[PDB]
């Protein structure tokens, strides 16, 4: 045939072609989350959108290194140093530091998350931007682990609306990766999700992440169509655009036929 037939049953992921000035990296918004609240983040509506009904603490833009690896302090005999969780032991010490005099269960303030001074022990944050595939094909996004709760969403009308990156969150719960902390706190069923993408279109991307206490972890990766993996540093793949609600042609409801 002259033209491709298109993905079946309108199944292509919606993408975007924003016409404005592209910015490298994602925007990170931070919102209040209560220390040791082990229920709010179990919820889908909260992780999709309800987080933004909490106080907004601040934001930072232009972030290309997006994994989280927050370690609480150990107030040790030799000073205060961050403790990798796997090195913690007893009640409690940190291997190579001896016993720690401080509590695991209080809030701690740090710039570890994106340079923004907040409480990484207890916070929710929303990463938004557009993923630019260099290759047409299947992309597999993954979280290596999740501590405490996270989702990843890809696509127009799923992550956010085309050319409307800065708007309040949309209500879609059609997550690409559902990493929500289960009520009965095992691991989530699946912390990887696949999207078929067409090169050169901008795909809305949203990550929402919550920590309730102590350590926080979210190692983010994507496997490209060519089989290579990009981990943590997404420079060259993620971008931001200021809203332009007036750009009529911004949404591409089916890239395969566009
Ligand atoms: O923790 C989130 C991000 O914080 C930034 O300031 C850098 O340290 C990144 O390497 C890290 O991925
Ligand atoms: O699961 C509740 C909790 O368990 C541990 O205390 C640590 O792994 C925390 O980071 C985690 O939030
Ligand atoms: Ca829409
Ligand atoms: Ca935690
Ligand atoms: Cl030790
Ligand atoms: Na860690
Ligand atoms: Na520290």
């Amino acid at each position: 045939g002259l033209v491709p037939r298109g993905s079946h049953m309108s199944g292509a992921t919606e993408a975007c072609l924003p016409a404005g000035q592209r910015k490298s990296g994602m925007n990170i918004n931070f919102y209040q989350y209560s220390l040791k609240d082990s229920s709010t983040y179990s919820n889908a509506a909260y992780m999709a959108y309800g987080y933004a009904s909490k106080t907004k603490l601040g934001s930072v833009g232009g972030q290309t290194d997006i994994s989280i690896d927050y370690n609480i302090p150990c107030v040790s005999s030799s000073g205060t140093f961050p403790c990798p969780q796997e090195d913690s032991y007893g009640n409690w010490g940190c291997k190579g530091m001896g016993a720690c005099s401080n509590s695991q269960g209080i809030a701690y303030w740090s710039t570890d998350l994106f340079g923004f001074y907040t409480t990484p022990t207890n916070v929710t944050l929303e990463m938004t931007g557009y993923f630019l595939p260099p290759q047409t094909g299947s992309y597999t996004f993954s979280f290596a682990t999740v501590d405490d709760s996270a989702i990843l969403s890809v696509g127009g009308s799923i992550a956010f609306e085309c050319c409307a990156q800065e708007q309040p969150p949309i209500t879609s719960t059609n997550f690409t990766i559902n990493g929500i902390k289960p009520w009965d706190g095992s691991l989530p069923d699946n912390i990887t999700g696949t999207v078929y993408m067409y090169a050169g279109y901008y795909y809305p991307l949203k990550v929402v992440y919550s920590n309730a206490v102590s350590w926080g972890t979210l190692p983010i990766s994507v496997e490209l169509p060519d089989g290579t993996t990009v981990s943590d540093n997404f420079e060259g793949y993620v971008y931001s655009f200021d809203d332009d609600l007036s750009q009529s042609n911004c949404t591409i409801p089916d890239p395969s036929i566009h």
